[PDB]
């Protein structure tokens, strides 16, 4: 459990396997990268839909920054 990091690093390695180095920038994950808008919302959704929550058009817009990221999975799953 090492924050939505690892959920993150789950969903873009199993989608695109790329350098998640650029992906934690704590600013955007489809507008600080510029990786891929259709991508980042296929990995995105992949981590929610495992999480089993009511997420859909606000993962895209919370996971882009470090903060709403750990806060829409902290907020959601309890482990």
């Amino acid at each position: 459990l090492k924050s939505t990091f690892d959920d993150i690093k789950k969903i873009i390695s199993k989608q695109l396997s790329v350098e998640e180095d650029k992906i934690q920038m704590n600013s955007n994950f489809t507008k600080d990268l510029g990786a891929d808008s259709l991508d980042l919302v296929e990995l995105i959704m992949a981590l929610e839909e495992k999480f089993n929550v009511t997420i859909s058009d606000q993962d895209a817009l919370k996971i882009n920054t470090v903060q709403d990221a750990i806060d829409y999975i902290e907020k959601n799953n309890k482990q």
